[PDB]
């Protein structure tokens, strides 16, 4: 299914990692992203 696959995922997106550089987080961070 999708998920987040690493804890910092959030971490992550709530700085924008997602907005910023979503060719990693869409590989570790499903939901997180655009993903889910």
């Amino acid at each position: 299914v999708c998920e987040d696959l690493n804890a910092h995922c959030e971490m992550w997106q709530q700085l924008g990692h997602c907005q910023y550089s979503p060719k990693y987080m869409g590989h570790y961070c499903k939901k997180a992203c655009g993903l889910c």
